[PDB]
């Protein structure tokens, strides 16, 4: 016998799923009735999978769940849509966006370095296992900061909960190495070269993230900390939500 | 809009919940109708949950659903148990409970030193973020061993996926410290102190690792690695699961 | 006193050259009585020494040790040259090249990924402390592979024994970070951008090396990790060793 | 063909032994003739030269040169002692032992705190791999301090150049982890629990020294930095070099 706040609770998703965290997920933005990045995001959560043991259901399949998820509100620009695979369980949603105003692009938000580590198995990997991520976020949003940063073991700032982190300093734009390898934030390194700015990935601690901060991810394109370098407001414009 | 394997899906439990192992929980036995250490566990459990920024519902909601729990197995030599905290989750459970054959309690269990960690910072807390103990107890299992064992950061051996490692070597009992502080280790080492055996805990690397390993935990009692000496025989017995057919 | 295998030996070299692998080093290719890439193997040489407080004897010292070499070897093909400097010592050595099967730049070998790890202060550095590169080397011969591959501190694997890896993806050669910048592929890279392809740099962990992995050096040229990449075919050819005359 | 300082120099001891640091070592006191804690010298010896893939020679071999290195002090004055094993190398070397002023026992050295880090996997054994253990000293000395004191890479304080760190809080003598664990430090260990006083392993960060640091080291016995506190001058006077009188 099961009881959910005193109520008999019938099965639905497996335990492991539902107790433990056992999932890979991702989260794609759809602008237009169209998915940004959609291939990017299938091939790493059948990445992910794989290494953490699940059986990937395969590409068709969420595509399948895509043709009915896209239509699912119709009066809205865009669509935050995730991804989620589990034993036994492939879970496919869609609510709308609500893009961010668009004066925190153009002023900034803030982020908060906080002293939660990401897991040093799992780091590399978007899972169920969530709650550091979470809690590096509670932390930041005591404060209002939009972005909670995490570390590893050796104290490095690797990854932000939901956004990865890249630093514009010298004439430099760095890609901070260290954690979740976010999609947003290859794009951007691509539009970045592509527009003869200077691009390098290093390993950096707290005391080394003098210049200016900026966010990825799919929830938000890409997002200054404080306001923007001038160097980088068109590749800012470029990342952008087509959401208002 | 979610879909459960193509088909839509009302989705019982918050999101966070299932999204992000973003719950606390415990695991009790009961023997003949009575709950073992229920105190201790709704103690640790308030504990784990307001560590971790989660609303506890209060004794009595969980004391309440334990009555119909209890209730529903009436014939039940012993049940497992399961009390489980989120926000908007208050998950109580009970099933049959089934004892590991007593020889095992005799000749031992196989370990498995894994090479997976504990979270630095959740590695206290009894949480829904239980992958890395998951894969401790495969990696286990697939080597044809009972427990696997995980690292801290610093590679000290601080857990079992499941269980509660202690050392034993000449007349001192050990409590590997870095991992959850179990219930059933510190019951464990209460009854050692009145054995007049000498307790200690530390961090200790795997080759620290001499002298007898033994397995602490609420779904086992207390399980020796590979023969016991004689010298805890006497615990072994005070914590071996009253629930053998009658 | 000082007894070697039992027999009074005084020491021809400073103890700390010796005891305590206090030294910086460079190998070197000759081709035809060539030395491949001199002037960068000097410039690193120097680097290196000063950077770990040891004094250069300057290249002339080094010019004048290769001619002595070459002349001792007047039919070699190739040749295998170590120029190394400790403190009161320049040491400069030769030994006939002995090239791999040609077939293996076909065909590609095998590569171990080992467990030891890199030095946090020395990996940047060719240096005589060596034991964790000849380990993995072991482990990975003991194995049936042609190179064994070190960890930093970290867990990014960042080099091989005694060579630099490569990997190619999509269309872009990744050089991996956290070892020695090795010349050979600071050369492969120039011209790998050269014939079109996209260069970037990176840590990687074992898990992320998705793709097609080379090995780059002075001993061995460009060397495919199995079967290499169509792409990547030129640049094999060009840094193969002319060794086989 | 090798050249040493631009002459001919004859093979003697192999490439590994030479280039690479690969060897194991130990150093020894002894006070008229004898070696302290021989036994667990060589069974040390042993250990470290088995876990790095080093042919040991046996204890005899080493018995044999000590033997010879002992009738060349008929006098018997205390000596320093070195026996190292590398492939296919036996080095057993003496010389007279440098006591440190009397004074130091009761006075207590300096210590500076390097940036210098051990290796991840050679950090437990005792190798010829010793350039940051050197360079540890240097920085030492720069200073008028005694000794350096090494980091693992998470920053913890791990060992000294060529002394054990100890480390006494409250009434708890703490072994410093991550480190060689010395013969010195573990005798020392053994005689505080007969004194009834207790010892812990600890792994500890610079900020967490906070107490009597004292080494520990076959040449030195034990040595406090700074003066050291009393519960432990038993210790020193069980441990001090008998080289005085
Ligand atoms: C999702 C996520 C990101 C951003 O990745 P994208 O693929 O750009 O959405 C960054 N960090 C963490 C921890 C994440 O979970
Ligand atoms: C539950 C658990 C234990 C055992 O704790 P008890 O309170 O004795 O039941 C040990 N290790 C881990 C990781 C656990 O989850
Ligand atoms: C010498 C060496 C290489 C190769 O470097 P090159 O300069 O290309 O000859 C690679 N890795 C290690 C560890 C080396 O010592
Ligand atoms: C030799 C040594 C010690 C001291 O060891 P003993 O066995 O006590 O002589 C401490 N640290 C390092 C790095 C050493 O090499």
């Amino acid at each position: 016998m099961r009881l959910l706040n005193g109520t008999p609770l019938a099965l639905a998703l497996p335990e492991a799923f539902l107790y433990h965290g056992a999932s890979v997920f991702t989260t794609l933005r759809a602008e237009g009735g169209r998915p940004l990045w959609l291939e990017e995001h299938l091939a790493r959560l059948r990445r992910h999978a794989l290494a953490l043991g699940l059986s990937y259901p395969g590409d068709e399949a969420f595509l399948e769940d895509l043709e009915a998820l896209l239509r699912a509100f119709p009066k809205a620009p865009c669509l935050r849509l995730r991804f989620t695979v589990g034993e036994g369980v492939r879970l496919s949603e869609a609510r709308p966006y609500a893009p961010l105003p668009l004066s925190l692009y153009r002023e900034g938000v803030r982020v908060r370095l906080t002293g939660y580590r990401v897991h040093p198995d799992l780091a590399r990997y978007k899972t169920g296992n969530y709650l550091p991520y979470r809690l590096a976020l509670e932390e930041a949003r005591k404060e209002g900061a939009f972005e909670g940063l995490l570390l590893d073991a050796f104290g490095h700032v690797v990854d932000g909960s939901r956004t990865s982190p890249l630093l514009f300093r010298e004439g430099t734009l760095y890609l901070l190495e260290g954690g979740l390898e976010g999609i947003t934030r290859e794009k951007v390194a691509e539009a970045a070269r592509g527009l003869g700015l200077r691009v390098e990935r290093g390993l950096f601690r707290p005391e080394g993230l003098r210049g200016h901060l900026l966010l990825a991810g799919s929830g938000v394109g890409l997002l200054p900390v404080r306001p923007p370098p001038p160097e980088l407001l068109p590749l800012i414009e470029r990342f952008l939500p087509a959401c208002y």
